[PDB]
């Protein structure tokens, strides 16, 4: 059914773990998660369960403060973010709304999670993503909006990839 984001492929990695092991790691309260994030350096973190009262999906909503290092105005920002899940392995999208940055009202992120076994113990990880603006802004400012997403988008789910990998 749902394809990837018209903005770029993040991840495309098989895993000799399980879906369902797989998904555990990455969508639920999991010491992976938590040790990652930790590494990540990411503080206030506090998650929530997923909804019920849905039948064809469920809801959640997550919520952390993050490091700046591009020499642009604060040194952390907030994060809130929402992921539906959608059990088929399973997909879920995330909405990620970054706030107390510069430019935060210009522009939010999407983001895709696509999990599919292939046996016992093995699954496919895929992770592509797309940045969305609510307004246009001209041209020096989107061009660093891009340049700045892109590098923290990518260096966050390679990072991601990596810790995934060295997990057995
Ligand atoms: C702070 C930067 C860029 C700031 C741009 C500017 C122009 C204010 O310097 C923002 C833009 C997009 C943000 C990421 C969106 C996707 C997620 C995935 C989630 O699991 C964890 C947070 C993360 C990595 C956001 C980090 C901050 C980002 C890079």
């Amino acid at each position: 059914l749902l394809p990837d984001l018209s903005g770029r492929l993040l991840i495309n990695s098989v895993f000799h773990m399980g879906a369902e092991r797989l998904q555990q790691m990455l969508f639920s309260d999991s010491p992976f998660l938590q040790g990652f994030l930790q590494q990540r350096k990411f503080t206030d973190v506090t998650l929530s369960p997923w909804s019920s009262d849905s039948k064809c999906h469920q809801r959640r909503v997550l919520t952390y403060t993050i490091p700046i290092s591009n020499q642009l105005g604060p040194k952390s920002a907030s994060v809130v973010e929402t992921q539906t899940l959608f059990r088929r392995g399973c997909v879920v999208d995330s909405e990620v709304l970054t706030q107390g940055i510069p430019y935060q009202d210009y522009f939010y992120t999407a983001h895709r999670y696509c999990i599919l076994g292939l046996a016992r113990n093995k699954a496919r990880l895929r992770v592509s993503s797309e940045i969305r603006y609510r307004k246009q802004p001209w041209s020096l400012v989107k061009s660093l909006i891009e340049k700045n997403s892109w590098s923290g988008i990518e260096d966050y789910f390679h990072h991601l990839d990596r810790e995934l990998a060295k997990a057995e």
